[PDB]
């Protein structure tokens, strides 16, 4: 309930103690919300060639951005479906611009960042429905994409880590099995209930980054109705059966050392190896939650990077 | 005490729990004490150009191992300096065969194997001042070994941990403080008493692969005098100041989940952060103490050798 934070993540959330709690806000603090913020951070970016599409998929119409590295656009690729955080009611391709383009040219590989409907606008399961139809669009144009598009994977941060979870159970149940080759999963979100859990109580009193009052009004906006009643794992995970779980694809899950979801995303690790699926999950020592995108590096932002990096090549070498 | 264990780790121990316990045994129980069952295990490995080496260096007289991948004989590679565990009590070039060649062969170095003194014939300090010796002695010799000596680190395995971080200490109050860019610290122990941390209570009790008791007999083999009279922070790692730690190389240190030492081991992560040193620092989960020479790969295997190859990669870049 202790240990220390790096001086990092301890200056950033003191700025932040100053702010009143979010359900006060008008939610055009999307802009300064930090689209602007993370402009103002000067912070040192790889050049990349970027470009926005809007589509028609499995009867919905999608948003989506295309990113990949100079001098590689004749070279056929793998393919990383990146799906962001933002508790389901923020986030745009400018607030994660650092970890995509990071990524994208480290691992060498086309990202396609997927701008799903946010919350409360859209409710649950709007996203999961969104993503995967965006799934079925890449492979059908992986010819005007310079994609293969057996080599595929999806990863996501926090709210973007649920999705990644949800719709690879998702997809799964309609009959499409075999798509996805690697899930990656970045301190998400599972629990029905947060209050059993040690780490809600040692971390949820507002004095770090992600509060237990936070939580509350993110779930509201999310959720059609309380999770109690919804009694549906596709919006909370740790529902799911060991028949739910059984043949997903392989998993790479992070949890932070400091951070209210830290027991319920390691739960879930213990879940899916339960099931048979393999699962490299790992506790990281000293960060908070959403740490992937904070401008200031630290010695945990560059690992995370570099770890997934090297677990993505591991998995696409098997089908080149 | 009570989280679930791959089903590899869990075959792993009723295996070596029906074996006749330690302190019951001749110590000629090296042959048989996987190298035999090592050998017997017959795994695949990769190809590798191996060669063996008597010299003198600081006083001393050392026996090595040189590894190196086929095919870079007349390239200039980086240099990996390895230390094996085994309690200070047991272990070879057999028993750690497997990690060995992975490493050298995806990593891309040199990998130079120091065959230390073991206890109870030679106790502390000696491997500490022979393996300082091993570092002058390949410093020396670079060009007739075909690497750059700059670019150096330092790795091992539960002792062999332990040997790599105060090897490090040591080399700095030997005004050597430039020699080591990195160190990787597998499992390491520190402690000057174990049952300060919760660990030591919830899987030491004799039902997991080191029990106090087991830890009881390599102590006793390893140190001159009780730790707590020894004083030595070059012994029990725990002891060491902050003006101790300042300066030192930049460290990644792995912890596993269901082990006595998981939590003296993360506080020795907390000690170097504090201390001003870069560390990157994880907890395994469904892992055990001694995983990384457990034949039969696991999900943990395959994530912890990639992921050191990444960081070794990432800190040889800047020297070159």
């Amino acid at each position: 309930g202790n240990p220390p934070i790096h001086p990092v993540y301890a200056a950033a959330f003191a700025a932040m103690k100053e702010r009143p709690p979010i359900h006060t806000l008008d939610l055009k603090v999307v802009r300064e919300s930090s689209e602007a913020r993370q402009l103002a951070a000067n912070i040192k970016l790889p050049e990349v060639i970027e470009e926005d599409k809007v589509v028609e998929s499995d009867g919905k119409t999608l948003k989506l951005t295309i990113v990949r590295p100079p001098g590689t656009e004749d070279q056929i690729l793998p393919v990383l479906i990146f799906l962001h955080g933002g508790g389901f009611v923020f986030g745009s391709k400018y607030t994660h611009i650092k970890p995509v383009r990071d990524l994208t040219v480290k691992a060498n590989v086309v990202t396609v960042f997927v701008d799903y409907s946010l919350s409360p606008e859209a409710k649950f399961p709007t996203a999961i429905e969104e993503i995967y139809a965006a799934i079925l669009w890449v492979r059908e144009n992986a010819s005007s994409l310079n994609i293969n598009a057996e080599a595929l994977a999806v990863a996501g941060d926090s709210a973007g880590a649920t999705l990644s979870a949800a719709v690879s159970i998702y997809a799964k149940e309609k009959g499409l099995s075999a798509a996805i080759k690697t899930q990656v999963l970045i301190y998400p979100a599972t629990a029905v209930s947060h209050a059993k859990y040690e780490s809600y109580k040692l971390f949820g009193n507002g004095d770090y980054i992600l509060s237990a009052e936070d939580l509350k009004f993110f779930s509201n906006a999310y959720l059609p109705a309380p999770a109690s009643e919804l009694n549906d794992k596709l919006a909370t995970l740790e529902l799911a059966t060991k028949a739910d779980l059984e043949g997903l694809p392989p998993a790479l899950l992070f949890t932070a050392e400091s951070d209210v979801l830290r027991d319920e995303g390691e739960k879930y690790a213990q879940q899916l190896a339960e099931a048979g699926v393999d699962v490299a999950a790992v506790r990281v020592l000293g960060a908070v939650h959403g740490f992937i995108t904070v401008p200031v590096e630290t010695p945990q932002y560059r690992f995370t990077i570099n770890t997934i990096v090297a677990h993505l090549r591991d998995i696409y070498a098997k089908y080149n």
